[PDB]
């Protein structure tokens, strides 16, 4: 019943002057009905078709029948009585309702019936809303299915906004009816003033019956000629307050353009700027509602507005995601601490930073994050991870990140969405960049603040870097893993390691140096040195690396060398080996001088044996010989007792010796790709031996006897 | 106000204008009721039944009674007074309400009138719903409530659609309605515009009424006649108004064939290919939507496409089932494994494979259940038990049961629903059929493909198999374990099984095999013979057992066999003995030569003593001599010391030795329902028993010294 709102006080007008035209009608048919008689004289003397005029007085006999009295009465009414006089009322009654058929035309057509009725139904749905009040009240918990009423409201608004304001036809239609009301305003004006002066109370009629009643001209009165005359006079009032009503309309509407709306006192009071204009059959109806009142419309314009929308957004996201559903989706990471990772979200919710337990931020395609105060009510925090989110920080929170922040992990495509405020962590441990760091012809700018870590103890760029960075080789003298990936892309070092004399990992995974860096021999604090997809051809260096006395992790695998040199043998602190994936045909015994080697892991090489020398090597933990065609193992490698881990991946052997069941600190056994056919039973003789440490061939499991098997698979549990 | 959708612009055009053909009705009846006097002079000079109207002028004597005048205006007002002036206001009532009803003769013509109120309702319905905006907002989460009244609504239409699709009965009643307006139409604007040049002012009346009044013809006028003329032009003017209209909606039902909808713009701008065109009884309505709202029918449209009922199906279950309530549903199969089960419900759930922890996915009669790419996601996967449903697969989640399968249960009711995909599972170790695979009298095609499973291990056919099938016999060369269970179904081997010689277990459960059959004795590999419900009646095959070096657990429960066979001496290396449910009076003496026992169960057997030298197997850890009439427990029974598990209920033990306390590694003791008078006073000098471990009626139970039941109600603490 909510049509009143469409309706504005010049309609509201006009509706009550064509009810009082339609009472004047009325009174004026049921008049002319009932008693509409004509009372007509005869002339005796007639000069130019009307009367002369010209003991004691007497009547003038006429000698007419009542019925020759009624007969001229009626010709006369009929022919000589002016039509505006006698179907006044008539008109009256069909100029009121075509007044009234054009004011309801709109309201009537379905074409804007349906987007009347619509818009009447959004705007009332946006004026009974909850979060239209609270929005208003902004200048505490919400139930969760309000948020998802006000979703969906926002999502009807942007439906119903698309789906109108490309129409135009309810301003045009109306603004049609109202011209049909001013043209036919008018018109009746002009006809009604010019014939309103011939009604008058006494008429002569000259109607040619002579034969019936044997006068020529006959002098008439009309009785209700006075009546009708002032109710003409007010019908033309009325019409003129009418006209005066629908020009005024037309005015409004031609002269502040209806077809765009302005949405200006909300954008001064609500200061929400971001409220675009309404386009036309929107901004129509806007101005219509605003002519009701500007409440409607001030309340419905807070779902026009994409601040709302994503206050919404947040609002819904913290509804949501309660607590309880982040505390459970807590993980702990490789570094075994409490990780939780936030991957397409549309933001972070409040809720996350209740979680004083969290050690570990993700945040993974978050887009326009920005970081609130609220962080500070986290304490354990202690790495942030951004990947591909440019986050936005406040003063409070960034000064805690300036103090509680340890590590820092961004990836990015492009400089820009990099955070600016990166520097300003002095506390800053480890840093991990992932992007492309090679801008337009600089010597990489964009780290130029690198300088202002202090605290950097981890470097792990990794943009594909051709010349390295000046920035870098200064920042390195207080560092301690640097790690460097450049898949594959050519890196020159010429000199630029020198300055450090602190570090201790040099990671260079697939930074295509080719050539081991001559920059590297000065490194004698050096402890990890990983080369891994470099390309490298001879490592014939190592004479070279006699310097680094605490190097004890010489990491070289997924390289091309064709043989391990003897300057190997030289060093005695290796501790772990690793030339993996490269094609070494023979190993020299003067690399088995080495007693404290531990993690020597020499995989996926063109090997054929395995000198004896490798059992003087009691040290030995975990060796991995995974792709070799080692036909047979020497008996003195079995004879130490302090091995763990021993993976033969793809060998070519034809039996195992019985001299392995003496292992008893062995924690693991591979066997994948042998073709044995022979298991020692001895071997299940073994202080801790299961079925996750030695997993075999089923067919070749059937070998030992069952006695043992269920045994052991007795303990298997716990 | 609930109709008004069904209205076009011409219906409310042809309500209104039959209204004021109605106000004219009215009036023109009401005007000639109140007044529509003739007043009629006579002629004095007539010719041709017409009078030729030919100091001062005087009246003219007619010398005529005011009764004649009356007599002759009534006589002439009943007799030349044309039919149409008298009756035009009630042929015009008679019109109007023919328009009327040919306008709302579906609306009240019930067979029509159903259809279009459940129509109107279902597209409110539909225009409205809240998960409308959602479909078309995506061109989740949902209240539950909510969710139900979106399924019930896609229900309603899909129902309404059958309903309604093969009606053809509001169209053509429709064009019926158009077409008798349209013939109305016209026999009233022809007859009409030929009969209203009668109604005149001045009309001729000599209706022969000489001897009453004297004259012969007289001059009459109408004084009504000019107003009735202007009616009937009005009428005239709304009549060619409503046939234009009625015209241009027959046009309209001829232009476009309205039998048929195309749909193809909604289902082309919101991506839902598959939303079906409609056809007639059906595309007529959503013309008349169109015609009135083309919002109405884009609303409608996504409760049509079936891909949103399949996206209302898989938001509902994920609101129904959140991780929360899905983790804690999650249950420990005998395999010790992580499982979990689904029933009756309507799909699989989008939140099933979050579950990373998953090990087993039981689905039981979900309908047409399609597993999504996402079931990747899943990686410690290895059983799929499909109990009644059928599943299509994709070609990545096909491709990743190809690589991380193990196990699959499937039971069926026909072949068809079956999986297509089960042979491109090439991983797959274990196949599970229980269903029917006896088709239609032909050589098991249905599983014809089994050769392709180059890693099966086991096999569970329970398919009432009238003979081994060849298929079977190919792929068991290496096959592990085998289990047929034909439901009684006769099976025969008839040189089948010795094809097979790597099986371990050969559990042959109900398959009336009423003899052990010949060739198993030559499946050397065997460990597990089960014979469960074989109707077995002699057993003397066993004579030929002792060839499998292997066997272990040979099982015969559930049988009928009356003496155990003397060649038991033979067999050497049996770890499990099962003879439950047969006949057997007399255990033999040889049976203990197989010292290796450890799980010897004995029950539902018609015993009578048992043997002394039961102290030779003195490896025996479990023995049940449950229901046998056993007299008393030979005192050689305690000469074991590893006896765990002692089940001696349902028998007739009078009297139990005192020395029961001899055996410290007994866990569990049953003697419910015996007829025992007094318990051993020893039986508390046991390390490990519980209250559970001793099964006993309470009357009896309290018959031992209290310290000793003191002492087992406190070993229950924990």
């Amino acid at each position: 019943p909510a049509y009143r709102i469409l309706k504005p006080w010049w309609d509201v007008f006009t509706d009550y002057i064509s009810i009082v035209m339609l009472m004047i009608a009325v009174f004026g048919g049921t008049l002319q009905v009932t008693q509409d008689k004509m009372i007509c004289l005869p002339c005796k003397w007639v000069t130019k078709d009307s009367c002369n005029d010209s003991t004691g007085p007497t009547g003038i006999k006429y000698d007419l029948d009542r019925h020759q009295y009624n007969y001229v009465d009626a010709v006369c009414y009929e022919n000589r009585l002016h039509w505006f006089a006698k179907y006044f009322p008539y008109l009256v009654l069909l100029h009121t309702l075509i007044f009234l058929a054009c004011s309801n035309f709109w309201f009537k057509f379905p074409r804007t019936s349906s987007k009347l009725e619509h818009f009447v139904s959004i705007l009332l749905k946006c004026f009974d809303s909850p979060w239209t009040t609270r929005a208003l009240s902004e200048t505490g918990v919400l139930d969760k299915k309000e948020g998802e009423q006000a979703k969906a409201l926002f999502e009807k608004v942007k439906k119903f906004r698309t789906h109108v304001e490309e129409g135009d036809i309810v301003y045009r239609l109306y603004m049609r009816q109202t011209i049909i009301k001013v043209i036919k305003f008018a018109l009746i004006i002009c006809y009604t003033v010019y014939y309103v002066h011939n009604i008058k109370f006494d008429v002569d009629c000259t109607v040619d019956i002579e034969s019936l009643t044997g006068y020529r001209t006959y002098r008439c009165a009309h009785p209700l000629a006075t009546l009708f005359k002032i109710l003409a006079s007010f019908y033309i009032s009325l019409v003129i307050f009418y006209g005066l009503i629908c020009m005024y309309t037309l005015w409004w509407m031609l002269r502040r353009s209806l077809k765009k709306y302005s949405f200006e006192s909300i954008r001064e009071e609500s200061s929400y700027s971001d409220i675009p204009d309404v386009k036309n059959d929107f901004a129509f109806m806007l101005h219509l509602i605003d002519q009701y009142d500007p409440l409607y419309s001030k309340r419905f314009a807070v779902f026009l507005s994409e601040v709302s929308e994503n206050k919404l957004r947040q609002l819904n996201l913290n509804n949501e995601w309660t607590l309880d559903k982040l505390r459970q989706r807590l993980t702990k990471n490789a570094q075994d601490k409490l990780e939780l990772h936030l991957f397409m979200l549309s933001g972070i919710p409040d809720t996350v930073f209740d979680l004083v337990e969290l050690e570990v931020l993700k945040l993974e395609l978050i887009p326009d994050v920005t970081i609130p105060p609220s962080i500070a009510q986290l304490t354990g925090l202690k790495e942030l991870w951004l990947y591909h989110t440019a986050a936005k920080i406040e003063a409070p929170a960034l000064a805690f990140l300036r103090e509680n922040l340890r590590a820092l992990h961004i990836k990015f495509t492009d400089i820009k969405e990099i955070p600016l405020w990166i520097y300003s962590l002095k506390t800053l441990e480890e840093l991990h960049l992932t992007g492309n760091l090679s801008a337009e012809n600089n010597r990489y700018i964009v780290i130029d603040g690198l300088r202002e870590l202090k605290r950097l103890k981890v470097l792990r760029l990794k943009s594909n870097l051709s010349k390295l960075p000046q920035v870098v080789t200064d920042v390195g003298v207080h560092l301690q893993k640097l790690s460097i990936n450049n898949e594959g892309t050519k890196l020159i070092v010429l000199n630029s390691l020198k300055k450090m004399v602190n570090l201790t990992e040099l990671e260079l995974i697939r930074c295509d140096l080719e050539r081991i860096p001559h920059s590297i021999f000065s490194l004698h604090n050096l402890q990890e040195i990983d080369l891994k997809d470099n390309n490298l051809k001879t490592i014939e260096e190592i004479i070279s690396f006699q310097h680094l006395h605490r190097l004890t992790c010489l990491k070289l695998w997924y390289n091309h060398i064709a043989y391990i040199p003897i300057q190997i043998g030289n060093l005695t602190n290796l501790e772990r080996l690793y030339l993996n994936r490269n094609k070494i045909e023979k190993i020299p015994t003067q690399l088995f001088y080495c007693r404290k080697l531990r993690y020597l892991d020499l995989s996926h090489n063109n090997l054929t044996f395995l000198p004896a020398d490798i059992g003087l090597l009691q040290n030995l933990q975990n060796l991995a010989v995974t792709a070799n065609r080692i036909e047979a193992l020497p008996p003195e490698l079995f004879q130490c007792r302090k091995l763990r881990a021993l993976h033969l991946g793809n060998n070519v052997l034809q039996s195992l010796p019985s001299r392995v069941g003496e292992l008893t600190n062995l924690t693991q056994i591979e066997l994948r790709g042998n073709r044995l056919e022979c298991l020692p039973v001895e071997l299940g003789e073994c202080p801790l031996l299961k079925r996750s440490g030695l997993v075999v061939e089923e067919d070749l499991f059937s070998t030992l006897p069952p006695e043992v098997k269920e045994r052991l698979w007795r303990a298997d549990k716990e």
